[PDB]
């Protein structure tokens, strides 16, 4: 009621975005506090659908729909003059519905960072990178390593023979038509599983993994976004930031973001909030500030952008992103991020072949009726109610010796768990993925009840149920 909280991404200019927010305390006396929460992007629906959460959340507009579509966004209302400072494309990456849900920052789309010491020229293809790595090897180093974790870094290889998440025809989604498991998806994914089963890669590896092996100098080359090359500015490595490699004669795609800010429509501050991002963030000054942190990119600042433009890496940043395809912001991307993740991480490990995995993948994210639509509804509604009581639990777990409140908090969080994994089960094929994090969710609140139980483990229980929130509202997010 007279400060501002805003929650962005922990590999975002968080403390430039502070030094904003201090210019901003200065002129209106509002405290503004940036937070970085992990697994951001589902914490925030889940805690503002129960009116709780930041002013202002900050993530690519990909999620943006969704946030929307369940109601926890409030309306921007930037006048004609505002809109034009901005690039048009960048806001129609925010439109949902024919509204504006959120206020662009910037255009990010991932590149092909390579050693310049180590590699003077970048292969051009992924075809190339095997070999190059077998010579490297005897170097004692590696020709890449990037996060295989998170499928937004494989999806430009997936993409670059023909996957798709959903066809866009006659100007929409289509939701029953996914790519995902089409001949060009199954071709990407089978040169990278061929790259792990060949060492050329380490199925195991991540974003921090990656990230510290290229900025020790341990490997030839990585694929990250912007918000990475600060970092590497300060290793000792002479780097390059190109387009990345074809496949198959073709572009690599990735999937190009807008870092966007949205207002929670449960702030009590949207007017601060406007101004803050209107009058102090979206100047030159502001994202410069938040540059200086963590580069942002290319800026949906045109005047910005002008400072911005003669940057190579941005260039580079540019051409990628021309290669590939701005996300689609609906309601259902959410799903197809966590199918493709399970996807290609099934795939890296073995636990399933190509074939399988991606089967899985486009039943899981692909969308009689009527008595499905019902269920689904009321899946929802027990699942609310299952994070609700789960949220108080979490409060009960802060503070307090009431061990025996706790333990019927959980307990009917359970039972609200177990009629969602009812109403899922005869839900049928398509919800596997759904019935999985429902189990998982499970597994975690018969394990924080056995540490409520057992008293040693005070930090051990908050973590535990934090893991189940996530799980539940992904859950939400998988129902069909
Ligand atoms: O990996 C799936 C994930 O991809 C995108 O997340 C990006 C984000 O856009 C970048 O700003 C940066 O934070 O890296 C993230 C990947 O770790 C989608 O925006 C997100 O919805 C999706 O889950």
């Amino acid at each position: 009621e007279g400060k501002l909280v805003i929650w962005i991404n922990g590999d975002k200019g968080y403390n430039g975005l502070a030094e904003v927010g201090k210019k901003f305390e200065k002129d209106t006396g509002i405290k503004v506090t940036v937070e970085h929460p992990d697994k951001l992007e589902e914490k925030f629906p889940q805690v503002a659908a129960t009116g709780d959460g930041p002013d202002i959340i900050f993530w690519a507009h990909d999620r943006f729909g969704g946030y929307a579509q369940s109601g926890l966004l409030a309306e921007i209302t930037p006048d004609k003059a505002f809109q034009d400072k901005l690039y048009p494309f960048t806001w129609d990456a925010v439109r949902y519905n024919g509204k504006l849900i959120a206020y662009p920052i910037a255009v990010e789309a991932l590149s092909l960072i390579y050693n310049k010491d180590l590699l003077p020229n970048p292969p051009k293809t992924w075809e190339e990178i095997p070999a190059l790595d077998k010579e490297l090897k005897a170097k004692g180093k590696s020709a890449l390593m990037f996060n295989l974790q998170e499928p937004y870094f494989t999806w430009p290889l997936i993409a670059a023979d023909g996957g798709y998440a959903f066809k866009y025809e006659n100007g929409k989604y289509d939701i029953k038509d996914v790519g995902v498991d089409n001949a060009g998806a199954k071709a990407g994914l089978t040169f990278l599983v061929d790259l792990i089963k060949n060492k050329h890669m380490n199925a195991d590896t991540d974003y921090s993994i990656a990230e510290a092996a290229f900025n020790k100098g341990e490997t030839a080359m990585t694929i990250n976004g912007p918000w990475a090359w600060s970092n590497i500015d300060t290793s000792k490595v002479n780097y390059g930031v190109t387009v990345l490699p074809t496949f198959k004669g073709q572009p690599s795609k990735p999937f190009v973001g807008v870092l966007s800010a949205g207002i929670n429509a449960a702030s009590p501050n949207k007017e601060l909030a406007k101004e803050f991002l209107e009058n102090y963030l979206l100047t030159d000054e502001g994202l410069e500030a938040v540059n200086k942190d963590k580069p942002l990119g290319a800026v949906a600042l045109k005047s910005y952008e002008e400072e911005l433009a003669k940057d190579p890496r941005i260039a580079a940043t540019m051409e990628n992103a021309q290669k590939g395809e701005i996300m689609p912001n609906i309601p259902q991307m959410s799903a197809f991020w966590y199918a493709v993740r399970t996807a290609v991480i099934n795939a890296a490990s073995g636990r399933q072949t190509v074939d399988e995995a991606l089967k899985d993948a486009q039943t899981n994210s692909s969308s009689l009726g009527i008595e499905g639509r019902s269920s689904e509804e009321l899946l929802k509604i027990a699942l609310q109610e299952a994070q609700k009581t789960l949220q108080q639990a979490q409060e009960l777990a802060k503070k307090g010796g009431g061990e025996e409140q706790l333990k019927r908090a959980l307990k009917r969080a359970d039972r609200n768990l177990w009629a969602a994994q009812e109403l899922a089960k005869k839900g049928g094929g398509g919800e596997e993925l759904l019935k999985q994090a429902l189990q998982q969710a499970q597994q975690l609140l018969r394990q924080a009840q056995e540490l409520a139980k057992k008293g040693g483990g005070e930090e051990l229980l908050k973590q535990a149920l934090q893991q189940a929130q996530q799980l539940l509202q992904q859950a939400q997010e998988l129902a069909k």
